[PDB]
């Protein structure tokens, strides 16, 4: 056996869990000495295992090829290879437990010193390696890690020496273990999590579980502390001052009056469990949970899950997420109403927890499993059900379980993620069941439920879970596993895709949630974009994904779907889900006397909230203050009356004057997460204005050589398009029937015939490639002497036989402009076999000057389309044209004001005013077609015209690239159409 | 009504064919004086009728804009627009008869001087306008003309001034033309034939029709010259030297004895016919055409179409070919065995005619009609079934009908090409049976063959054609029309699509014509590339197709898809065609002592030829001479004695010595299309060298650090693969089972569940991107001391779990090396339920050298696949590295040498030489890669290297890109297998 390397890959290619290491115990706060190993390493890649130095090297001496690293780091984000990205397929051939070649391999050394403090006992400890690791100290290997989120410690007594220490950590990316590691982001080597030496004093405390109930009849906790050391149970005491407890660790007591721990209420009570050579700090919330008629319950309560799926990222390094990040995340997660998360797909950083049972987050708190890529084999060789897997697998539930099962936050623990069926997923959940019985277990994977406590799916249908939310989904074949689901609660793990713009149907699943109590509730996928900041050539940064780092498989911008950007910049979705999931319901009465309140929570009373109203009027705010709400007990509703100033100005209004009622519930104080002020809930009452009133058509047209002049209107003779309004230069006006397709409209709509993503329906149509013929031009009588101008055009695309005939009616008293637009089908809209829809039913203005100022009456300031834009509430909204766009990682549609009645744009010293029924505004400095090649930001280029889109309909943007398309009442099909709009120019 | 260029919007939405022209006419030679107005004129584009001018400029005065353009031209190719290519898809919104408004204008004006000998009657002549022009000349409207490649003539008598004269032509592009006038090649607007001023003097002749028959049981002629005046027939003498012929126009007479014209022995009489006042010269030749038995007769006997689809088109110039380079092409066609043509899909140029005439080809000459932009709307509004295009229609084929019908040549009239079925295609019929019964209708788009003479069909599969030669195919509904359809021949208007690296399948084809009396022929799709020359930056050269020029639709390089590139230079495909339809057929005896001789043609004997023999070895020519063969009968055979000197050396040389006996035969004295030597035929015998003798493995393996020695070999022992084999550096060395997609694995493979194109199927299943692992090394005892190398791998690519275990078995004498490869399938190779095809099972050596010189024993010159490589004839070989290639277009897989048994590469100053039993030779200075990407030749770059393919299997390339795929007996489906090489290195 001649080849090089072969003892290594031997290694990298075992079933095992790895070896050497101590058992795994919780992450604990303790006054034993401790000393953080991060900082600057030394660090040399090799290519694959057969040609990685054995030189030595773990000695620190002839450090030939070494750099500096910091770790903690994912080494490719320091500019040592590169982030790959795939989604479901393996960038390795699928043979496991075999790896390839091409197998990047990390060297780390750090040089350390260690005081007496530290004998004679110590460890050391590992909180993540991606995705093999070999320790050696001092030339002594101490064995290897696997699990690549998880944490290893290593007993370096006798190994250790006082003074200088030299550690190595030979880590190679691919193993047998990426097999089970093939979640849906990037592919990121490293040592990515702390790095601590921890002396092990005599007498000490090695493992410690919390036992914390609540009895929510009586209001007492339940409360045994366990403590071990060296896999025995130890005498040590437990001191909970503020409950006034001292007692021994392994006895179970009744504390006569707890305060119970929920998201809402996250009450904690500071312990200490000491020994005689060591003391732990704990924080312990009580809160028992049950599931009782098919229902999940906290403290005896069904309570409403409104959760995101969390992965760790950060756009520049990697897997390592700086704690400042992490607590900014989560604020700004209870900022937009969030009270849940699942930790996607993996433990997260071994700190995030106490963070979780600060702030109040109920955690579905996962193993580190997916086998996603055997999918496509039919589950060939799928690890999930193969025995040679078992002792590693079970290894990874133990080590998830052992080292979060203190935390009050942990309401869940979930198996993996698309792991598929098997019998060692089924070990997991014995294994689990057996040592935690306080938390219930969730796997997806299995539609059954037979090993799981809950039923679990991802991206089932609105009508789906309609039904189940009702109990009549169809039965199981096995009628005692039927009966068995059947009584089970019911969880969303993912739905609402959010990727790009979107998503849409968010709200049709909310009101299912609210209305069943077998609903759970759901986790949006996702949190966060996983970009990553790249520069082009000039240096302009912007993020990248699947491709920009040379990957030769990759799933594009799949990991860029998320409710936040990776600096955690909101997206539009964001703010629409706050509004959806808000926790209590605002119904202003429509003569403004008052509103009907909800409380929507599971715990707290209204008595956190401030209660404010505001009219607003076009000349500003009318009037505003707040009024006294007598706390609302949880899911109890009241009537609340409104000042009676608030009526007498919806009295005195003139009608058709636009007036806005807002009622707003904000924080009264400071909370942990938020400023006194912040606001959680909102409802509006809007006197709309009156449709807008065509002029008079008294201006004649005049006839000139090739152009025609119609007040303040001169149109081209040869297309019969405006090239002037009122000074304004028109470069083209013409129909639009499409959009720069979304994420989404990429996506596949399975169901139908037609499984073409809508943007491909929309290219073989010959949508994206619209042209326009003109038929004639003609005046008709006015009024007293004046003519209305009609423009006939037809519109259709190369090589089509279907168009719609377009009709402009144009009229003007010399200052306001009216114009009416007919639209109507000539020959079916048919291609390929199937009815083409449309993007929308509008009109493109091709302005030939710059837009400084957008400003319209309608919903805002954000964008909203037809299944989106819930938070987008009815007044009066201003941007500079570049905060109009959405900078969404991949250019697409985006941007709309749906819903608008009025809008003025500012360009140069003229402002266009268009009044209109309710219709979709967008305003941009590029047009469609840059938009649509684009395929990073800085691919956009403003060409110092205006692109004014004004949208008598729209469609939806649904959720089609994972999960439901857009929702039958929001797709708009061909059909007739006709509307009015008013133009005006001032100066 | 306001919109401008209303009138000239309604005149090129005309259904009419035009209006003001005089009478369809033949192109006739007269003595009647004739000025070209061909040169350079003055010319001024816009963008469309509604803002061309109206400024008067038809009077050649304010000549504001107008530059110079020669005539006749195709504007498009001198810097005035841009050509446009699409296939089908119409490129404007089809809705007959409405052009859309981008529609360029061209306005072109010449002043020219007429003389006295104009007057008092003259007309201008148009042979050719895209398509739609109106002509004026001194300000006075002559009329317009539809019908792009047809002839149009205007009286301009009272018109036409003596001294100077300004001529005045506005052509639009698009009309309502353009909707009949769907061919698959660029639209090119121009006036790109020659204008003409022709006198008509008092007791001319206007018209003449010849019609020349052929007695074959008496050798008689059958002569009657029609001519006409005004309309009406005209007493005219006849004069034909040659046979003593003085007759009367108008009468029919009965010739004793003349020599029948063929394509064969094209014999053509001098005529002229004479009025008072004016001459017309004619060549006249005697032939009958009858439809007999299901067979197509000329002259009384079936003969066999070797045929091709000709359009016109230069890379330069575009539909205006120079006739030096008709001539020449034409020559050429002769030279590759071609007796006909098709003018697919419009009447050439009117003096191509005459050529086909003198050099002897078959020809159908198609009337200017396509509508096929229509059948992707079910037909609905198809022009060919509509009545409002009857007149048109019936105007196109009477143009083209009267232009030609004097020409012996043309055997068949077609109505044009795949314009569906209808009343005006049935009117086109009855009208032309009705003026010329002498020549057979044609027509593929009705199946059913009601309004036709032959059965036509375009890439029919050789299985149906097997079916209708054998007249056993299914029977038509209609039992009248499938008894007329059964006893008609049968005809492949269009077959063995010619499109980039094929066509395959040729000889399956050929083997029925000749077998089956019904079927004729075919003509293969197509003659030439229409490749447009095009720069890049920098100034190389290269063709361009479909959206190099900017179109909005287009259809790529579809339109490079023929035998020859656009300068006329040889595709292999020609070069295997002419070997296919080779008119004679040479058996050599494997004994060498002489060879059967059948004699394909249907006239001639083979007393033209000289047949020549000579015998090959490696050291050169051992023997050579002519052979005297009494002249064989059409269809008829005969066995030829080889000099005794030829069976002696075939007795005297060594068993397992290759040589190679070719007999050949030869134009004995130049013809008019080649000169005395050319080849027309070849058959050969081959003595094939011995299978190659592994070596003795004496020599042992010699272990290094990071290296293996065996012999000349140097291995890594990292990868298992030689990094030198005698000092010639190796830089990889693996198993291939992919190439870079031809234009045929582009296209779809109708028929089959799965219609996925084999590129997409191969993409799908990572066979573009295999990956190797090595699974071990190990030396095995060899002889007397020796050893031998294995090396163990598995091939695959990333997320799938089909592989092939490869194993490399080394072996070496100190000289020689063996190498055994051994490929065995691990797992099923299917992906998304259907089974992966390869492409080959081969290795590629990557050199780390570039490679001057390539040289093989095998078939040659030119590249040869399974399926094609009918005219790589056996031989030795060597070319320079740059002649192994092949220009195609858009770069793919070529120049495979399959069947090779010894190649030697010579790499600067050593010469690696490669010994197999058979295998495919392939040499490049890129890789596999560099070649799929690239979509022009220069994109291709050497990087220094030699990428050496030797291919143990090779599927087939077939003509999948329009018509059948690889056949089954050339499809490579995955197997084991294992395959035994010798390698040596010379210095
Ligand atoms: O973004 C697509 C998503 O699809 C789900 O099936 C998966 O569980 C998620 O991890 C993510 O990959
Ligand atoms: O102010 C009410 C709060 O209720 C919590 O349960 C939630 O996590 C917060 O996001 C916020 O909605
Ligand atoms: O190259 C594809 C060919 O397809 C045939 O159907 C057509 O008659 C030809 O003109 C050419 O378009
Ligand atoms: O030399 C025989 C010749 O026969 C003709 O019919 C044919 O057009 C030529 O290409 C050549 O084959
Ligand atoms: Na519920
Ligand atoms: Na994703
Ligand atoms: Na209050
Ligand atoms: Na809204
Ligand atoms: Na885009
Ligand atoms: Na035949
Ligand atoms: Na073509
Ligand atoms: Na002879
Ligand atoms: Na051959
Ligand atoms: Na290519």
């Amino acid at each position: 056996s001649l080849e090089l390397g072969a003892a290594d890959i031997q290694d990298l290619e075992s079933f095992e869990a790895g070896r050497g290491a101590l058992p795994a115990r919780a992450y604990l706060q303790s006054d034993a000495p401790r000393l953080s190993l991060n900082g600057e390493w030394q660090f040399r890649l090799s290519p694959g295992s057969r040609v990685a130095p054995d030189d030595g090297w773990q000695l620190g001496e002839a450090l030939n090829g070494f750099e500096s690293l910091p770790v903690p780091s994912s080494w490719p984000m320091h500019g040592h290879g590169a982030p790959a990205y795939t989604n479901v397929q393996f960038p390795f051939a699928v043979e496991p437990p075999h790896v390839p070649e091409a197998n990047p391999i990390g060297d780390h050394l750090v040089v350390f010193e260690a005081g007496p403090e530290f004998f004679p006992h110590a460890l050391l400890r590992f909180d993540g390696i991606e995705s093999a690791g070999t320790v050696w100290l001092n030339g002594v290997e101490l064995g290897t890690t696997r699990g690549s989120r998880l944490a290893h410690e290593f007993d370096v007594s006798g190994i250790l020496e006082q003074g200088e220490n030299t550690l190595a950590v030979r880590v190679a990316q691919f193993s047998a273990a990426s097999y089970v590691e093939d979640q849906d982001m990037w592919w990121l080597p490293g040592i990515f999590r702390d790095v601590t030496l921890q002396a092990r004093p005599a007498a000490g405390i090695d493992d410690v579980f919390v036992h914390a109930g609540y009895d929510h009849i009586t209001g007492e906790g339940i409360l045994k502390v366990e403590a071990s050391r060296g896999g025995q149970a130890i005498d040590a005491v437990v001191r909970v001052p503020e409950l006034a407890l001292e007692l021994a660790a392994g006895t179970e007591v009744r504390v006569p009056a707890v305060e119970p721990w929920s998201a809402e209420v996250p009450k904690l009570y500071e312990a200490a469990v000491s020994a005689a050579g060591e003391s732990v700090a704990l924080q312990i919330g009580f809160r028992s949970i049950a599931i009782e008629d098919a229902q999940f319950k906290v403290n005896g309560r069904r309570i409403l899950l409104r959760g995101v799926n969390r992965h760790e990222h950060h756009p520049r390094l990697g897997r390592v997420v700086p704690r400042d990040v992490v607590e900014a995340e989560l604020r700004l997660m209870k900022q937009h109403n969030i009270n849940a998360i699942r930790t996607s797909h993996y433990p997260p950083h071994p700190q995030f927890l106490a963070l979780a049972d600060q702030l109040g987050f109920y955690v579905v708190l996962e193993c580190d499993l997916e086998t996603h890529g055997f999918e496509s084999a039919g589950w060939a060789q799928n690890p999930s059900d193969d025995p040679q897997w078992e002792d590693a697998l079970v290894d990874r539930m133990r080590r998830t379980v052992e080292r979060d099962k203190n935390h009050a936050s942990v309401v869940m623990w979930s198996l993996g993620n698309e792991a598929g069926t098997g019998r060692n997923l089924a070990a997991m959940s014995r294994w689990t069941k057996d040592r935690d019985p306080s938390r219930p277990i969730h796997y997806e994977g299995d539609w059954s439920s037979e090993h799981v406590d809950v039923y679990s799916r991802m991206y089932a249908s609105q009508a789906e879970t309609a039904l189940i939310g009702q109990g009549i989904e169809p039965a199981l074949n096995d009628a005692a596993l039927d009966a068995r689901r059947r009584a089970m609660p019911f969880v969303l793990c993912q739905y609402v895709h959010a990727m790009g713009n979107g998503p849409g149907g968010m709200s049709e699943y909310q009101a299912l949630f609210e209305k069943y109590p077998r609903l759970m509730g759901g986790f949006v996928w996702e949190w966060l974009e996983h970009g990553i900041t790249v520069s082009t050539a000039d240096g302009v940064d912007h993020y990248g994904y699947g491709g920009d780092f040379g990957e030769e498989v990759h799933d594009g911008n799949f990991v860029t779907d998320g409710l936040v950007d990776a600096d955690r910049r909101p997206r539009p979705g964001l703010l629409d889900f706050k509004k959806v999931i808000e926790p209590l319901r605002i119904d202003v009465a429509r003569d403004w006397t008052g509103f009907t309140l909800r409380n929507g929570q599971d715990f707290a009373d209204t008595s956190a909230f401030s209660f404010r109203y505001e009219v607003e009027a076009d000349g500003g705010a009318l009037d505003g203050g707040t009024v006294d709400v007598a706390p609302v007990a949880p899911q109890s509703e009241t009537v609340v009356e409104l000042p009676g100033s608030v009526a007498a100005l919806a009295a005195g209004l003139s009608d058709g004057r636009p007036a806005v009622l807002t009622v707003r519930a904000v924080l009264g104080a400071d909370s942990a997460w938020a400023d006194a002020g912040h606001e959680v809930a909102w409802g509006q009452s809007v006197r709309e204005p009156g449709a807008p009133v065509p002029p008079a058509p008294v201006e004649p047209v005049q006839v000139q050589d090739s152009e025609l002049t119609l007040g303040p209107v001169v149109f081209s003779r040869a297309t019969g398009m405006p090239t002037s309004i009122g000074g304004v230069p028109v470069e083209k006006l013409g129909l639009t029937l499409w959009w720069a397709p979304t994420d989404n409209d990429l996506g596949r709509e399975w169901g139908g015939a037609d499984e073409r993503p809508l943007a491909t329906q929309w290219k073989d149509a010959g949508l994206n490639r619209l042209h326009t013929r003109l038929l004639g031009i003609s005046a008709n009588p006015g009024q007293d002497g004046g003519e209305t101008l009609t423009v006939r055009t037809r519109v259709s695309a190369a090589d089509k036989q279907y168009g719609v005939l377009v009709d402009y009616t144009w009229s003007t008293d010399g200052e306001t402009v009216g114009l009416r637009t007919q639209v109507r089908r000539d020959g079916t809209w048919v291609n390929r076999g199937f009815e083409v829809e449309w993007a929308r039913i509008g009109l493109e203005f091709v302005l030939g000057e710059e837009t400084e100022l957008v400003s319209w009456f309608g919903q805002g300031p954000h964008q909203s389309y037809p299944d989106t834009g819930q938070g987008a509430r009815a007044g009066w909204f201003s941007l500079p044209l570049a905060k109009m766009d959405v900078e969404y990682v991949r250019p697409q549609e985006c941007g709309a004001r749906s819903g608008s009645r009025s809008a003025a744009l500012q360009l140069g010293g003229r402002t266009l005013e268009i009044c209109g029924d309710p219709f979709a505004l967008t305003v941009r400095p590029y047009s469609q077609d840059v938009l649509d090649a684009a395929a990073h930001r800085p691919d956009l280029k403003a060409d110092g015209r205006t692109y004014l889109y004004v949208d008598h309909a729209l469609r939806g943007v649904g959720t089609a690239a994972c999960g439901p398309g857009v929702l039958e009442q929001y797709r708009l099909k061909p059909r007739d159409a006709d509307f009015i709009l008013t133009l005006k120019v001032r100066s």
